[PDB]
């Protein structure tokens, strides 16, 4: 009943504690002082030390070990670049790198149950499933209807004037796709909530009675009506979306 990313981050602190308390770090601790290691940041554009690490930590910002690992491996590489593939400093940050796996194959389990549980549908099948059969439906059928070009992309407010201060929310085609392609739509309802704005907001500007209203209802019609014609299959995907989130909660 904690929040994951609490355990997760306390974690990862410690193992930045163990990091900083090896021999000769002290370089590594804080950002490199520009005004005298000589074209540092010319050199080093993307940059990195155990102060910044530790602040990412707390703001929590790493979701996983793998975004973490990799800004503490930046570290090495940033040092290999800056004084030499083989400068003591080079090996002292490796010997720091070697200690977070050893410390991250040693909390291997837990860590991976944290991390399933603040991303409980990363790489689910279910999720991409779900998105894959929305996205046919928005190309396949909703475009399909015949004029709905005009709502296929954003409105452009240079030819349809005060649009964007009559309508709050925009909503159109292909920002719908941008939805389903992040996995924006766990299930048909808020999917279809985007879907209705597209003809609410054609009723606001252009009145009930307006081609594009109609069309926009074509578009709204045919889209419930494919949501019907595979309510099974969309259901199963939809049921096992949600018990996946919830399952993974409880395991932390």
């Amino acid at each position: 009943r904690t929040d994951p990313m609490v355990t997760l981050s306390s974690i990862l602190e410690s193992i930045i504690n163990d990091m900083r308390d090896l021999p000769n770090t002290y370089p590594f601790h804080t950002p490199v002082n520009a005004k005298v290691v000589k074209d540092y940041y010319k050199i080093i554009t993307r940059p990195m030390d155990l102060q910044t690490l530790r602040e990412n930590v707390r703001k929590r910002l790493y979701p996983s070990r793998e975004e973490f690992r990799e800004h503490l491996e930046l570290i090495v590489k940033n040092s290999a670049t800056y004084n030499g593939p083989k400068h003591s400093l080079t090996q002292i940050s490796q010997s720091m790198l070697d200690l977070c796996d050893e410390k991250l194959k040693e909390k291997e389990d837990k860590l991976a149950r944290l991390e399933k549980a603040i991303n409980p549908l990363l790489d689910d099948d279910d999720q991409v499933a779900f998105s894959f059969i929305l996205d046919n439906i928005v190309t396949q059928k909703m475009m399909a209807v015949p004029d709905s070009w005009p709502f296929h992309h954003p409105v452009n407010k240079k030819f349809v004037p005060d649009y964007y201060k009559v309508i709050v929310n925009p909503m159109d085609l292909e920002t719908i796709r941008k939805n389903i392609s992040k996995h924006k739509y766990q299930s048909r309802e808020s999917f279809l909530d985007d879907v209705n704005l597209i003809l609410a907001n054609s009723v606001k500007y252009n009145g009930p009675e307006s081609q594009y209203t109609k069309t926009a209802q074509e578009i709204v019609n045919v889209c419930y009506q494919t949501l019907t014609e595979y309510d099974e299959h969309l259901t199963q995907l939809e049921k096992d979306i949600c018990t996946a989130k919830e399952a993974a909660l409880e395991e932390a």
